[PDB]
């Protein structure tokens, strides 16, 4: 089996949606390219159009037709009946697509015939099964009516396919989820019946989930309390694994289905039932060293955290799903270590991995057993390891500075598609904080691996495409981020005013205003549109305050200060509209009265601009504490129109280094007592500036902040003062009028 080993390695590949093979079989390689280009565009959208049938249809006839001259395959004939099944299942599905039915029955019932006259390996087994259920849904699919297809596809279905399949058979995946989905059936009761199974067997169950998933919004009924019973019951009937035996077939089956639905009761984010807990322990205890019991019980354990009021119950059920993650993890190492030299599941170990860094923080760690950052670190180790063992396309660090020039679309199965953007999506929201990643052009890259596999989903990729977007002006690509943002996401997404005022911004950082000032103006109109005469706005009440906000400070630069002050009292007008007498998030930076402390300090801020009435500033201030950090820095800047503007910015940068405005204002009061103690502030200051470069993303593409440390550098003549001016100097040329954050509701 030396050889053998090499082609099972390229079956898998092509299991997972793979573009690249080397089975060591030209043919293979051949009729193995062909289904992918053929899978690529019938996976991806319904209808191949006649000019893709006509070019892979003449190319598979000739294949065919060229493929049987040659004779290399003739020494070994396992190979050749494998090759004659795919070619065609192709032939059928072409056939098919162009309206050929007899000759696409006639291609699909051969490729069945070779199937029944077969002589395996494990994946081979995979692969196989595989085929019989495409051929099985396509053959299902070329009688036009809808009774036929059921019922073939009932019995025939139940024949091929037993169990619940590995998540890195994408391919099995995809055609079992088409075949459920031309299935119709209310319950698991009509299903099972028709099925002529148990009501209890979990691949039924499993195909109900896939039906489940597969149709949102348009029902529930509630099955939990049976599925426990179920449960209880392949419980009771399994016993533990004697030392030279295997665990309970029907109880490591269930766990599966399991999974499936303690994922689906997640995402619903809906009730469990408590007393399963009993169950998941039981099933620890009849069961040894299991991976799916692992999973199932990192799953459950964190819909029973979620479910919980108790904070003891809560805290103990987060600590019993990372500590199940951990066992799931090293299992899966020793099943890589000695059971075979590959993963059984790698989909379901990004999986898990995504599902534990999705709902765990760093808090959560433990000791010894959990590290969170070497968790993420691993995470991403495997992510690239996985797209590099089966050659599937990535983005590179430096292409991911484009997205409209160096688009490629990926299509992969769509559990295995949905698994990897979920994971890369992830990934970017853990370190979507982290300089260094920015700066590597890490995170363009991470986003771009999850756009690249791409209503559910239509929301998914406008919050990707933001992301992407907002990304880009962090680092001060601005030019790329309002092309990006322009022609991909406000074409034909103009109900999304976040890419609006993130437009709005971008465009500021131009020397000339009317347009972004326009434009703030033209969507400000269609927010109050979208606020009074159509009921639309939910996040987007605070977008719009703030892009209220932002159209006054363009008002500000281009018309003065004075004609601003003008147009002031529209934004508590348009607050006490937004804001009825009778919070966003669950932080009080993210609540309702928050935003009126916003705004006071802006009006306060214009205010003391406005260098003729300064007692407007101060009840403004007074206004607003009335109602922490804002305040305060509006404080310190007022009391400059001496030391008391001292003790107000060390106030503020106490409670957070990397404050822009404190360090702004520190560094205004250091640069135009003891003088000891100037060198003493000095040199904190320094050092503050010196974190906030290498921590905040804002601060390190600021000019003020580069402005002040070159202004220490100053003295000193290094290298360090040149490289900060430059910086500060190109910095200034790419700043938007306020902060970005303002923009990210």
């Amino acid at each position: 089996s030396k050889i053998i080993d090499v082609v099972d390695q390229a079956l898998r590949a092509r299991l997972l949606g793979g573009s690249t093979f080397n089975s060591g079989f030209d043919s293979l390689d051949s009729v193995l390219n062909l289904q992918f280009r053929l899978h690529y565009h019938v996976i991806g959208s319904n209808g191949p159009a006649k000019p893709v049938c006509d070019v892979l249809l003449k190319e598979s006839q000739n294949l065919e037709k060229n493929m049987s001259m040659m004779e290399e395959l003739n020494d070994y004939p396992e190979i050749t009946k494998l090759v004659e099944k795919i070619l065609f299942n192709c032939l059928g599905i072409l056939f098919f697509h162009r309206g050929q039915f007899q000759e696409s029955q006639r291609c699909l019932l051969h490729s069945l015939k070779i199937h029944n006259n077969t002589a395996k390996t494990a994946l081979m087994e995979q692969y196989d099964r595989y085929l019989i259920v495409e051929n099985l849904y396509y053959r299902g699919l070329v009688s036009q009516d809808i009774n036929i297809m059921q019922n073939v596809f009932y019995k025939e279905l139940l024949a091929h396919v037993d169990t619940i399949p590995p998540e890195s058979n994408g391919l099995l995946f995809e055609y079992i989820s088409l075949i459920v989905a031309k299935l119709r059936f209310n319950q698991i009761q009509d299903l099972a019946e028709n099925f002529k199974t148990t009501v209890e067997n979990p691949f039924i169950l499993f195909l109900y989930m896939i039906k489940k998933f597969q149709s949102p919004l348009k029902k529930h009924i509630d099955n939990d309390d049976l599925y426990l019973k179920f449960g209880q019951n392949v419980l009771l009937k399994a016993k533990f694994p004697t030392a030279s035996e295997t665990n309970d077939e029907a109880l490591e089956h269930f766990n599966v289905f399991l999974q499936y639905y303690f994922k689906f009761t997640h995402i619903k984010k809906i009730k469990v039932n408590p007393s399963w807990y009993n169950f998941i322990i039981s099933s620890m205890e009849k069961t040894f060293q299991s991976i799916e019991v692992s999973k199932t019980a990192m799953f459950l354990f964190q819909n029973l955290s979620d479910n919980s009021n108790d904070e003891i119950k809560k805290k103990t059920f987060k600590r019993e799903s990372i500590l199940n993650f951990v066992n799931f993890v090293k299992y899966n190492d020793k099943y890589y270590q000695l059971h075979d030299n590959s993963h059984r599941d790698i989909i379901s170990f990004i999986d898990a991995y995504s599902f534990i860094l999705q709902n765990s923080s760093k808090t959560d760690s433990i000791e010894n057993v959990f590290d969170y950052d070497n968790t993420v670190s691993t995470f991403a180790t495997s992510l690239n390891s996985f797209y590099k063992e089966y050659n599937l396309p990535l983005m590179s660090q430096s292409e991911s500075l484009d997205w409209l020039e160096n688009s490629t679309r990926c299509v992969y199965p769509g559990n295995i598609s949905k698994v990897l953007t979920n994971a890369w999506s992830t990934l970017y929201e853990i370190r979507k904080y982290q300089l260094d990643f920015l700066v590597s052009n890490n995170l363009t890259s991470y986003l771009c691996n999850a756009m690249m596999l791409s209503g559910e989903e239509e929301k998914a990729l406008r919050e990707l495409q933001f992301k992407y977007s907002y990304t880009l002006a962090q680092q001060r690509h601005i030019e790329t981020a309002i092309k990006t943002l322009e022609s991909l996401i406000l074409s034909k997404n103009p109900n999304y005013y976040k890419a609006w005022h993130l437009l709005a911004l971008c465009r500021s950082v131009q020397e000339d205003k009317e347009m972004s000032y326009k434009i703030v103006c033209s969507v400000l109109e269609a927010m109050n549109e979208s606020l009074q005469n159509n009921t639309l706005l939910l996040n987007d009440r605070w977008q719009f305050i703030h892009l209220k906000l932002t159209q006054l400070a363009l008002i500000e630069e281009i018309f003065g200060t004075l004609e601003a002050l003008e147009t002031l009292p529209e934004v508590f007008e348009l607050y006490a509209t937004l804001f009825p007498d009778s919070s966003m998030g669950p932080k009080y930076s993210q609540t309702k009265e928050y935003l009126l402390q916003m705004v006071w300090i802006f009006a306060a801020n214009m205010y003391m601009r406005t260098k003729d009435n300064d007692e407007d500033a101060k009840a403004a201030i007074k206004e607003a504490s009335n109602v922490n950090l804002n305040c305060n820095i509006a404080n310190g800047y007022l009391s400059i129109i001496p030391g008391v503007a001292l003790k107000e910015f060390e106030t503020v940068l106490y409670y957070d280094e990397n404050n822009l405005d404190a360090l702004v204002g520190f560094a205004e009061l250091i640069f135009p007592v003891n003088d000891t103690d100037r060198s003493a502030a000095y040199a904190r200051l320094k050092f503050l500036l010196e974190c906030a470069i290498l921590e905040s993303i804002e601060a390190y593409y600021s000019p003020e902040v580069w402005w002040y440390l070159s202004l220490i550098y100053e003295k000193y003549q290094d290298d360090e003062y040149k490289n900060s001016l430059l910086k500060c100097i190109k910095y200034q040329e790419l700043n938007p009028i306020r902060s970005l954050r303002y923009c990210n509701y």
